[PDB]
């Protein structure tokens, strides 16, 4: 039996620029006293389906948890270009992953595909050899968390039991 739930997640700054942190902020349930801290992690998916061009982005562990009902933001690094094969990566769609843990085990995971949209171009009119030869210029590049998408996944843990 869950003794975390999320009730909701909201993006306070979207869309944004690619380089700006992500605000996340979180209302989530704590039904019983716990041993341990909530691991939250915000992972960026480079591209769904395929490679692990992934990063994880941030990291942030929050306890003792307060019985009961408790919001707080989540506020993440943003990507490291660097991580990236490279600039044009960043285009189109791709996703991010809010997650917590618990003594090291992913109980809730929260996904959302993201528009990634640089001033000036449109990607739908170009091709895919453009596409990896046009100078990106970061600072003109904005994403969209579609969040009002987000796919939830509830992972069984042993919580003190």
């Amino acid at each position: 039996m869950s003794i975390v739930n999320i009730l909701s997640v909201n993006v306070l700054n979207n869309p944004a620029k690619f380089s700006d942190p992500y605000k996340f902020e979180i209302t989530f349930e704590c039904l019983e006293p716990l041993k341990s801290d909530l691991e939250w992690k915000l992972t960026y998916v480079g591209s769904a389906t395929s490679q692990s061009y992934d990063q994880i982005l941030d990291t942030l562990l929050v306890g003792p948890i307060p019985i009961g009902i408790n919001k707080f933001v989540f506020e993440a690094d943003p990507p490291n270009i660097d991580l990236l094969p490279q600039l044009s990566d960043v285009l189109g769609v791709t996703v991010i992953l809010l997650s917590c843990a618990y003594e090291d085990n992913e109980f809730v995971r929260v996904g959302y595909y993201v528009n990634n949209e640089m001033e000036g171009l449109n990607l739908q009119e170009m091709d895919d050899a453009e596409i990896k030869k046009v100078k990106v210029d970061i600072s003109k590049v904005w994403r969209s968390i579609l969040a009002e998408k987000p796919r939830v996944t509830r992972f069984n843990i042993q919580w003190d039991n």
